[PDB]
């Protein structure tokens, strides 16, 4: 596999990294040494009490030869913790300029910006010197690394799987999912603020038995320590979430950022639609100090996630007068399984409320099950309306949900007939008066 060593090969080799003012640190991990015709890599002699040790991540020699990229930002969090609690230091180099080193495995960190305002750190890097290259080794290596912009990201998670939008019935979990980048700044610097505000619009309600979870990749924060939540329900029907970090005691976990793992619960108060909308909707707000020597100096992040529920009316109907409107047929809603889980009904009033069994037609042919996301659903008559038979089959609706270019949920949706059921007819919607829309499923009885 690898080249061979020259006679005239150096015992030295260099690292230059090209920047606009910062200056990083360089930690050696393994030292490489010549025998006969190949370099043997051990570990170097500063770190033989962090390697395999369960204080700072058990990485052994070879371990470190495979990391992920979260697998090196978090051994960057636990080398810099050995080193700060054991008093040592790596290599400072140049901003520009070849910097000699010895020949081994590196870790190159930032140390500084000589900016004033918030910087994010580059990603940790680990490069080896030699390192091959073509067929031969390379002793001056150059690394020009990424310029890092913040993150603020929200998602969804559903099903292993992070999304910018989904769908749930009334009474399901929502879980929600925050990476952020942790600002860093130069080693004086004072009056630090970093503070999440989220915002969850009235259909989602919040769950606080649950709570926040707050890591940063192996690092589990403490309510009360760290950071602080407190919630606030508006007058709107919106809940206001805050959450307010001690900056200096996640200072050290940088590199790996801070995750938010928290979740709230569909409500009788959703947003039901079939036309594009903006559903029910969780917001997150980073902010965080800029110039910590100016006071007011902020800088704000943004991002929103959205979650979609549809509903449909049954309109019980005589055979061949389609205009008389049957009181009192009773009709049941079951999914893919068979599990009656559609629960949710409105009332006279016109509010949304559970629905205890069956849904019972009203005097105008109506009843209603909301808070369904989509799926192929079973209408089963579970009583015929007096003076009408039983109809035999359950007609079958499926719901399709639009996506737009990117495969996001828009709020949109379809409705089908798909078990070929002909006393079964889709027409036009059902317009509540708090502006939420149904699906209007016609279903046709015969009088005998």
């Amino acid at each position: 596999m690898t080249p061979s060593i020259s006679k005239d090969a150096p015992i030295k080799g260099s690292i230059t990294i090209s920047k606009k003012g910062a200056t990083f640190t360089a930690y050696k991990l393994l030292d490489a040494t010549k025998s006969g015709d190949a370099y043997e890599y051990s570990v170097n002699s500063d770190l033989k009490d962090f390697f395999n040790n369960s204080n700072y991540g058990s990485y052994s020699q070879e371990s470190i030869q495979k990391l992920s990229g979260e697998e090196v930002k978090e051994f960057a969090v636990k080398l810099h913790k050995y080193v700060l609690d054991n008093k040592k230091s790596g290599k400072e180099l140049t901003d520009g300029q070849k910097n000699t080193v010895d020949l081994g495995y590196y870790l190159v960190t930032e140390a500084s910006s000589d900016s004033e305002g918030a910087a994010v750190a580059s990603t940790p890097i680990i490069v080896s010197v030699p390192q091959v290259s073509g067929d031969s080794w390379n002793y001056d290596v150059t690394i020009n690394p990424k310029d890092n912009t913040p993150i603020l990201e929200k998602n969804i998670v559903k099903e292993n799987q992070r999304v910018k939008t989904s769908s749930e019935n009334i009474g399901d979990v929502v879980k929600y999912e925050v990476k952020a980048s942790i600002p860093v700044y130069q080693k004086n610097a004072q009056d630090i603020m970093y503070k999440f505000t989220d915002t969850m619009s009235k259909g989602l309600t919040y769950d606080e038995k649950t709570g926040f979870k707050v890591t940063s990749g192996d690092k589990v924060f403490a309510k009360d320590k760290d950071y602080t939540v407190e919630v606030k329900k508006q007058e709107d029907g919106e809940t206001v979430i805050t959450i307010n970090f001690v900056y200096e005691n996640i200072k050290a976990y940088a590199e790996t950022g801070i995750t938010l793992n928290y979740q709230a619960t569909l409500n009788k108060d959703v947003v039901i639609s079939n036309k594009e909308n903006l559903g029910n909707t969780n917001n997150i707000q980073l902010d965080y100090t800029n110039n910590p020597h100016v006071k007011d100096s902020y800088k704000k992040l943004t991002d929103k996630v959205t979650t979609y529920t549809f509903g449909f009316g049954i309109t019980k109907v005589d055979s061949e007068l389609n205009s008389k409107l049957l009181q009192g047929a009773e009709f049941s809603v079951k999914d893919e399984s068979g599990k009656t889980v559609a629960k949710y009904t409105y009332d006279e009033k016109g509010q949304v409320v559970s629905l205890s069994g069956n849904g019972v037609t009203n005097s105008k042919g109506i009843t209603t099950f909301v808070g369904l996301k989509e799926g192929k659903y079973l209408i089963t008559e579970e009583v015929a309306p007096s003076g009408y038979s039983l109809l035999k089959n359950p007609v079958e609706v499926t719901i399709t949900a639009n996506k737009d270019e990117s495969g996001k949920y828009t709020g949109a949706a379809t409705i089908e007939i798909s078990n070929g059921n002909k006393a079964g007819q889709i027409i036009n919607d059902i317009s509540e008066n708090d502006g939420n829309i149904l699906f209007n499923v016609q279903i046709e009885n015969h009088a005998g």
